[PDB]
């Protein structure tokens, strides 16, 4: 019989648990779908890779715009996939010899469930891969899997998420996309920069109805002149006629184009593991018991983000591969010392047409906790860049507590938003005020952070 | 004869210093060149508005590289100059009036210049412009003064600095740069991007010697092969010879090309003012001595920016206005209360090909002053911008103090390199500890500040 010492199934970021301090154990780290987790193949890392090329292929576009003239010629598109996931496939092949090749790991196939604990108190593990092997810690990763809504399920006509349509074979004439959130939102402009009219048919009344109100205006205000933006609409079900996908739509209008999208959302991926026998609960989402230090209801088994966060994403995955990396030492028994997540402000980038990136609370968020805000937006504009992009409608919208001048969640949209927010990130995590920013350094001019200047300056204070 | 409460030479931050806090005074301005000073006319606001069209006009080169294809098609040399200088030429005749006829002061015309002070203990001053007036207390803006070598006046040739090339009525078809002292190489990639060859002729040995060491070499090896560049070889005299200037060097090496340009230096404009007699040094370089509280020699005048301090910049000029706007009232008693300016760290930024700014220290400075240091090369590379990008030559130099993990002065270089120090320059100011700021804070995931991370990350802690 096997039996490791400690146990891992994505490696999103459970590739970055194994360190040193163990050095000496036997480790599984059991992944199903290739060596990395939703991280690198599928999900964050995959993405935003496309953007480049979409953003060269918008650029021309708009050259018109600085005085300059250029021609798109011709689409390299095999050029793009094979320089795109030509370069992560390789690697992904890389951090699976890491755990499989070298000594004291194994891996194995697909398919990691949970078994009942034996009578010495170790966590069992099964692979459906005609295997089943026990442990004494566990910790899940698992990634995310996206979801498609029963409009699929009731015809069979092939769809597309984030998974997979990065890797299509061909460049698609006209397009359908549906879902109005995070996953959705960047396919739409890195498409309708290489050249295709892609028709957006949401579920509830706009794009992405869950990030800042002041915000979601002023991208509905610039996506409607470049997709075909379908409000509510709710798409019915399918039905393939030939060629050319025609979905059947809520009205009875049916929407036709060639390739398909989906991707309105995400589910962790804990339910696959019956860890209801095992002690461990799920609650429907595939959520995953946990806590401040990822620690769920079972012992010594953890769980990292995606899985398990309330942000499903890599950075705060990283934060508690920390905590979960670290607590296998830091002995459950001292709550204190045991180190915690860092859950509060964390930042989201969604690249699309222009860029977006948000952190911490919006004016819905503050004014239901009761503080008086001093909300400012400032435009791409004053500043001596904004002219020199004929920028007219990027922003950076800006909230902070009134009184002592507290930063609350900055969301900016227009070029250059992840490496704008980043300032506004640091005053945000640990106790800056606003002023200090303002006029305690100086800001290059004319470089392109100067907006935070005049989104700082005119405040209250 | 005249007597105002306040006087002021030339308004580059003079328009900004008068604000408010006095308000039913009587005020003096003389403006020689335009008002509005360089920032608004000549420097920072100009220079680096053409930069954009020029990055498209970089962009559509580098397309091939990305599985892209783009035409250079057509360059709107005159739709730029228009779409450039259409911004600066009514708000310079607009933002002057602002500070010129209302609602209760009188500016005005020529060169001024300090005269005798009256018995009284006032300050004269002399414009050539018939009328002469005193006051109280003055401000001396007289930003800065482009300087043409000797070389010049052996000659005749057209010669073009940042006041006008950017004006000039045709794009060249072979064009001749010269300058290496302050940073005057952004006109070598804003012209090489829109199609003309253009032959750099520096003083020193390589561009731009006054700057990082490591930043420097792999600059210029990357110039080389962009841009023809002339190594040393001081021209000395010149001849024009039709269309085409040619130039006589001491070794030989005569050199052509269509138009003409002449960036090698600005310097401050103290000795023009005759100040001499009004009791104010004039130190060596023909600046203007000032001190922590911008205080010169005489009392209720001062002297900010380039004209006085030792950075030719207008954020430090701006702030050197923002302490000067209030120490014309708190009186030389309380030098506690007198506020001072902040001269430690300062960022400088040069919009070339690509980007590059600067912030504190270099490594040869930081060793002058004793520390041992733990300097991290990021190269800008397995980042996920640059793993999406192919980005190859990017660089972020980061200097630290051992022990306790410091830092001493970041440089980076590459696409975004303005709107990335920010952070730094962010935590620069207040002191932020490298671990700190390293894992402290969420770094978006996949995002270009990723390249701060293992900046930061890769060091002694």
């Amino acid at each position: 019989m096997e039996h490791y010492d400690l146990a891992i199934i994505g490696t999103g970021s459970g590739n970055s648990i194994v360190d040193d301090r163990y050095a000496g154990k036997k480790v599984a780290i059991c992944e199903q779908g290739t060596f990395g987790g939703t991280c690198l193949n599928v999900g964050c890392i995959p993405t935003k890779m496309f953007v480049y090329a979409a953003e060269v292929a918008h650029s021309v576009r708009t050259s018109a715009r600085y005085g300059v003239d250029a021609h798109i010629d011709k689409v390299r598109w095999p050029d793009i996939v094979e320089r795109v996931f030509g370069r992560i496939d390789p690697i992904a092949a890389g951090g699976e010899d890491y755990r499989r090749s070298d000594p004291n790991i194994t891996v194995y196939s697909s398919h990691t469930r949970f078994g009942p604990k034996t009578d010495d108190g170790r966590y069992t593990l099964r692979t459906e891969s005609g295997e089943e092997f026990t442990s004494d810690q566990v910790v899940i990763a698992a990634g995310s899997r996206t979801y498609i809504p029963p409009a699929v399920v009731d015809c069979g006509v092939k769809y597309h998420t984030s998974d997979d349509i990065m890797r299509i074979p061909e460049l698609p004439t006209d397009l359908v996309i549906i879902g109005g959130g995070f996953v959705s939102a960047e396919f739409a402009h890195v498409f309708s920069a290489l050249g295709v009219h892609v028709t957006i048919v949401v579920r509830g009344d706009g794009l992405l109805t869950h990030c800042d109100e002041t915000i979601c205006h002023r991208f509905n205000e610039i996506a409607a002149t470049k997709w075909d933006i379908r409000t509510h609409e709710n798409v019915i079900g399918s039905h393939q006629d030939g060629d050319r996908i025609v979905l059947e739509l809520d009205d009875g209008k049916t929407v036709a184009a060639d390739t398909l999208l989906v991707a309105t959302g995400r589910v962790p991926n804990g339910d696959l593991l019956d860890a209801e026998l095992a002690g461990v609960e799920v609650d429907e989402d595939g959520r995953v018991i946990v806590d401040q230090y990822q620690r769920t209801t079972a012992r010594g088994v953890f769980a990292l983000g995606d899985v398990s966060s309330d942000y499903q994403l890599k950075h705060v995955a990283n934060h508690e591969a920390r905590v979960v990396k670290e607590n296998l030492l830091r002995d459950w028994d001292d709550t204190a010392s045991l180190v915690a997540s860092d859950h509060r402000f964390v930042p989201s980038a969604v690249f699309t047409d222009p860029q977006v990136a948000t952190v911490g609370l919006t004016e819905a968020e503050a004014r239901a906790a009761g503080h008086d805000i001093v909300v400012k937006v400032q435009n791409y504009g004053d500043t001596a860049y904004g002219w020199a992009m004929e920028d007219t409608t990027g922003i950076a919208k800006l909230i902070g507590e009134r009184g002592t001048g507290k930063l609350l969640g900055a969301h900016i949209l227009g070029h250059q938003a992840s490496s704008i927010i980043q300032p506004l990130i640091q005053a945000m995590s640990l106790g800056q005020t606003a002023q200090e920013i303002a006029r305690g350094q100086y800001w290059i001019h004319p470089a392109l952070p100067e907006v935070i200047e005049n989104a700082l300056l005119g405040l209250q204070e």
